[PDB]
């Protein structure tokens, strides 16, 4: 007997500002490219240099967009340095900080005739969001009630991808991006940070640190009562006092002893392939040609069918928050990697047979967006919340410092190394994809135990049992 209460939904929502930040930042970069390089050739021309090469342009602006992920790549890492030390409601409220200090680099570049402070700005936004992918899963998991953690954890992604939509509407000219306008369009980003941090207060550290890591049973009590909005929380208060025991019996773990000891091996190697089997699903392969396919498919302004995308990639992270806790993980994340396995082959074929039978422009089309949906159902939403459920409170951020780090990292190889393998490949480069694919598909099915509606306590011993 535990409603869902106003006050827990609110402590999550205002977390999932957090996720929203990461998809907005994500996102909103690649619209005003072209804007921003005329920004970049004026601000050198006036400080005296000679007007810069497309090649330049091309340099300046590619490290403009890729030192975000470097700043994601050790953000993100570095979770295991703030969650312990400051709690993690506390950890948020202090790293919007960064947040507001990238905005303001990068909103303020311009007036401040500086490139410097954008590629700073991108730099430090990136720190802030790697530092958010780790932070919001932790609380959401950590606050969730067992019965609805992959629920409630899909809003991660939910936050995500609507931030990118939102992103790329401010995007169209006649919005934010403008000549005028683009230094709001890109210091957007602190309106967000200032209005959690304003929220932040309101929202409990979860009753799980609180009794575990700190001791404090009776507040965590009172909180968990509120949250719930029953006052026999007893079961819960519980299972929570077994993880303190369990907790203060193992010795806490750096990211280096995740992989010596026996236990969590397999835990981590589940944790990391998934975040694999999401960035080298393919999805970033589609979105690269998809705006040259829409282009060739006869929509002379395609950034509204790339928001049409997003309307899509909405709708479907939504079906995988009710399906994810009847389902399980298992079930919703095979079910998406099987589906962007037979719509990657159809990309293939599609390309292949383009312009000797015409009509395969809207074919090809038809399987972008299919696609999308695939990737929703599972490979999108469950790696980010995952992690947070293979592991119990000791081991969990150092972790999570792993998963989140390497889901940065193989994105960021992954924009690096594409451009080349699709020069070379052209079409045949959604056959490795299509082969990837099933083989995460038969990672998932053999390797993945299901963790849906388990305590912590319960999953723990699975493993334990199995490495024994
Ligand atoms: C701004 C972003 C938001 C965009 C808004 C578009 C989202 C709506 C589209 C699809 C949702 C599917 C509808 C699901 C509603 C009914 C599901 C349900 O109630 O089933 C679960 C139930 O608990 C089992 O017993
Ligand atoms: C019908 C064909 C069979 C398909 C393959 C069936 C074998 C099991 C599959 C995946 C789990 C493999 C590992 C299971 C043990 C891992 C640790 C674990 O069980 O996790 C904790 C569990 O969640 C506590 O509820
Ligand atoms: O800019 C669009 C964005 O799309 C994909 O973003 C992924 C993201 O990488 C995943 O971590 C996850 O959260 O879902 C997003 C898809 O909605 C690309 O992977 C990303 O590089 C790209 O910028």
């Amino acid at each position: 007997t535990q409603k869902v209460t106003p006050a827990l939904i609110f402590a999550i929502t205002v977390a999932t500002i957090g996720s929203f930040q990461f998809g907005y930042n994500t996102g909103v970069i690649n619209a005003p490219e072209k804007i921003i390089k005329e920004f970049i050739t004026k601000t050198l021309t006036d400080k005296g240099n000679a007007p810069p090469s497309e090649v330049l342009l091309t340099s300046l602006w590619s490290l403009s967009v890729a030192i975000f992920s470097v700043g994601g790549m050790i953000g993100s890492f570095s979770v295991g340095l703030f969650v312990n030390r400051f709690g993690r409601r506390n950890s948020m409220l202090i790293v919007n900080l960064l947040a507001v200090t990238g905005g303001c680099f990068m909103g303020l570049c311009k007036v401040a005739k500086s490139v410097e402070m954008l590629i700073l700005g991108r730099l430090v936004i990136g720190l802030f969001c790697g530092l958010c992918t780790g932070f919001v899963p932790m609380y959401i998991g950590e606050i969730s009630p067992t019965a609805l953690r992959g629920a409630f954890g899909t809003l991660n992604q939910l936050g995500i991808v609507v931030g990118i939509l939102v992103a790329q509407i401010f995007g169209l000219e006649f919005i934010l991006g403008s000549e005028e306008l683009w230094p709001l369009l890109l210091g957007f980003t602190i309106l967000p940070a200032i209005l959690q941090s304003a929220a932040l207060p309101f929202c409990p550290e979860s009753p799980r640190f609180l009794l575990i890591n700190r001791k404090e049973e009776e507040n965590a009590k009172q909180i968990l009562q509120r949250l719930w909005g029953t006052q026999d929380v007893s079961q819960d208060i519980q299972e929570m006092k077994d993880e303190s025991a369990r907790m203060s019996q193992e010795k806490q773990v750096t990211v280096l002893e995740l992989f010596r000891v026996s236990s969590y091996r397999q835990p981590i190697i589940i944790s990391i392939v998934l975040q694999l089997s999401q960035q080298l699903s393919g999805i970033n392969a589609v979105f690269y040609y998809s705006t040259g396919i829409f282009k060739d498919a006869g929509v002379q302004e395609p950034i509204y069918a790339t928001i049409g995308a997003g309307v899509v990639n909405t709708i479907f992270t939504v079906v995988s928050l009710f399906l994810v806790e009847r389902a399980g993980r298992r079930t919703l994340h095979m079910i998406g990697l099987g589906g962007m396995a037979f719509c990657s082959t159809l990309m293939t074929v599609s390309l292949l047979l383009k312009d000797n039978y015409n009509g395969m422009s809207f074919v090809c089309i038809g399987a972008i967006l299919v696609f999308v949906a695939f990737f929703e159902i599972g490979p999108g939403p469950i790696p980010w919340f995952i992690v947070a459920e293979l592991f119990s409170q000791g081991p969990r951020p150092a972790a999570m410092a792993v998963a989140g780090c390497s889901n940065w990292t193989s994105n960021f190889l992954v924009g690096l190394l594409f451009p080349s393998a699709a020069h070379y490949l052209g079409a045949y480069v959604f056959i490795i994809f299509t082969g990837f694919l099933i083989t995460f598909l038969a990672f998932t099915f053999f390797k993945v135990p299901e963790t849906r509606g388990r305590t912590f306590e319960d999953i723990t011993r699975a493993f334990e049992g199995q490495a024994h």
